[PDB]
């Protein structure tokens, strides 16, 4: 596919991103009080470097529905002028402004 050659593309972007720091792993609940109870279903950027690495992401649009799943997750627990509020909000505009550009 040039879909998943796409994806790579984008996460390999998202990974090196100066506002990835909040995302690179999944959040360890034992540090952040109230995570577990709030976040039905947590998604971070090595998550989806392994599905891809092990090819589980049969269309560019599973890709695309973790990648929002990271950004929803965010808005959901960290308010929008929290330090990670504001990373996510600046990761979320730059996978939509490169989702568009190759879709
Ligand atoms: C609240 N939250 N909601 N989405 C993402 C985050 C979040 N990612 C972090 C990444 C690094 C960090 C910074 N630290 C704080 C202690 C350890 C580390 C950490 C590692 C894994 N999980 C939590 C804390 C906070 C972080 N807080």
């Amino acid at each position: 596919h040039s879909d998943l050659t796409f994806c790579e593309i984008i996460l390999m972007e998202m990974e090196s991103h100066d506002a990835a720091w909040p995302f690179l792993e999944p959040v360890n609940p034992r540090l952040v009080s109230g995570y577990r109870r709030i976040i039905k279903n947590p998604m971070d950027f090595s998550t989806m470097r392994h599905r891809l690495s092990r090819g589980g992401y049969t269309s560019s649009e599973e890709f695309a529905a973790d990648a929002l799943l990271v950004f929803d997750n965010c808005q959901t627990f960290n308010e929008d002028d929290s330090e990670v509020g504001k990373a996510g909000h600046i990761m979320r505009r730059f996978f939509e402004s490169r989702w568009e550009e190759f879709y």
